[PDB]
């Protein structure tokens, strides 16, 4: 194998959210732990979590898995489900209403126009043009709203 590699790829953080059925402790927790590499997320929700392959009975319990906890025919049948438990992405969608996500820049920025022209957050402030996907970027935007301007009469 041999890749370009040009430049630094992109830091994203993962989350192994496991949660013990057998766990004597309320409400039940989950796995807090974080990786800055998907391959140390493997190696620790395989092993760390699924175990060796020196365990028989092997189950991945996920706070919300699709299989509900249950048991495999094969080692490989478990590592290779927990791949979907990774779903790991470069940007999600700046859309509020959408919580979709893409692997393509391309592909997010195109889908982006195919939202709608206008934004779903604007600025509350009166006279004033901007745009936002987040109540939080806007809330940021009035931190300069908290003062005015006496100059240029049409503004
Ligand atoms: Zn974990
Ligand atoms: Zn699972
Ligand atoms: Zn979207
Ligand atoms: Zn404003």
């Amino acid at each position: 194998g041999s890749s370009g590699s040009s430049g630094q790829p992109i830091k994203q953080e993962l989350s192994c959210k496991w949660i013990d059925e057998a766990q004597l402790s309320r409400p039940k927790k989950s796995c807090d732990r974080t990786f800055s590499t998907m391959h140390e997320l493997v190696t620790h929700v395989t092993m760390e979590h699924v175990g060796g392959p020196e365990q028989n009975n092997h189950v991945c319990y996920w706070e919300e898995c699709p299989r509900e906890g249950k048991s495999f025919k094969a080692k490989y049948k478990l590592v290779n489900h927990i791949r979907v438990h990774t779903g790991e992405k470069p940007f999600p969608c700046p859309f509020p209403g959408c919580g979709k996500i893409f692997a393509r820049s391309e592909n997010l920025k195109i889908h982006k126009r195919t939202h709608t022209g206008e934004k779903p957050f604007k600025c509350e402030f009166e006279g004033c043009d901007r745009r936002f996907a987040n109540s939080s970027d806007r809330k940021k935007h009035m931190h300069v709203h908290t003062s005015d301007k006496s100059g240029p009469s049409s503004g």
